[PDB]
């Protein structure tokens, strides 16, 4: 159509499970450009679906900008275009560098932001449905110019019909990285028909990455090295077998050191991790909760 037309790709950033990312140039400004194949169709339309739900568009949540096809004379691609953010995943960004205790608070607040706005139903003539992740990671969390974050995959989210209670794809199976399922989901205990037990299980998942960020925050030069959540007990690549052993029959989580304690910023995250943290799913806190308490933390800090 007439943007992939006018769209040059010029550097592949990332092969995932579902498309490959590239960077592209669309009318002199840099487009991030996610491909398909022909039969990855399915794959393709579900996320341009998700992507063009009314009233998504959010400072936290990836910006999009169309779907299309390009026919380049042998075989059909299917693309997302979308908003380019050079630091890429903040999974890349903390793998690269540590981040002051203003930066922590912008990274983690601005996931929190991004998560509540997915998760809120705006009832209304251009209402937007509630929204779960279901995949949420900090491979998934992109990092932009200004150090804020917003969400990006969104392929595998479901979308709640609140008059009925009922979820658009009716979700009957486990989807999502393993590492960071929560302990409801890795036990298959979920009610998979109750959208609150969703959006819960994205908190767990929020959680995980929190605790990410915090090791990377350096105060008087004291930082922790890069890890995902659980390096210390599972494999890279870990089963669903391997998680559940530790998460739910150990009923182990990440270590949250003691020396978090002696800074305020710290203690705050460690709380809000912990409360994320619990098995049960009713317990944690709400997206808009934690959004609420590091906006108060923000202000005190002045960021
Ligand atoms: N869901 C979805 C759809 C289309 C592109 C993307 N990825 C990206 N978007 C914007 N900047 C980026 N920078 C670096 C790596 C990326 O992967 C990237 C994700």
């Amino acid at each position: 159509g007439t943007i992939a037309r006018t769209i040059v790709l010029q550097e592949s950033i990332g092969k995932g499970r579902f498309g490959e990312v590239w960077r592209g140039k669309w009318r002199g400004e840099e487009v991030a450009v996610k491909i398909f194949s022909s039969r990855e169709e399915r794959s393709w339309f579900r996320e341009a679906e998700i992507y063009q739900t009314v009233m998504l568009r959010h400072e936290n949540i990836l910006g999009f900008i169309a779907a299309d096809n390009k026919d380049n004379g042998t075989w059909t691609q299917l693309w997302l275009v979308s908003d380019y953010h050079e630091h890429g995943s903040l999974f890349d960004y903390l793998n690269r560098y540590t981040v002051t205790v203003e930066g922590m608070i912008k990274l983690a607040l601005s996931t929190a932001s991004g998560l509540a706005h997915l998760h809120m139903e705006i009832v209304g003539t251009q209402g937007k449905p509630a929204i779960a992740h279901r995949d949420l990671k900090s491979k998934n969390i992109l990092v932009k110019k200004n150090g804020t974050c917003c969400i990006a995959d969104l392929g595998l989210a479901v979308r709640h019909d609140s008059a009925t209670d009922t979820i658009d794809i009716a979700p009957n199976h486990r989807v999502g990285t393993k590492r960071y399922m929560a302990p409801e989901v890795l036990d298959d205990s979920i009610n998979m028909k109750h959208f609150e037990s969703f959006k819960r299980a994205d908190i767990y998942a929020m959680g995980l990455v929190f605790w990410e960020i915090a090791r990377r925050c350096s105060i008087g030069g004291i930082h922790e090295d890069y890890q995902l959540p659980y390096y210390d007990l599972v494999p890279s690549d870990p089963s669903v077998e391997e998680m559940r052993k530790v998460v739910c029959e150990q009923k182990l989580r990440p270590n949250i050191p003691n020396r978090w304690q002696s800074c305020e910023a710290l203690r705050v995250m460690a709380k809000i991790m912990r409360e994320c943290w619990y098995a049960n799913g009713a317990a944690r806190l709400t997206a808009l909760r934690i959004k609420k308490t590091l906006s108060q933390l923000s202000q005190q800090e002045g960021i």
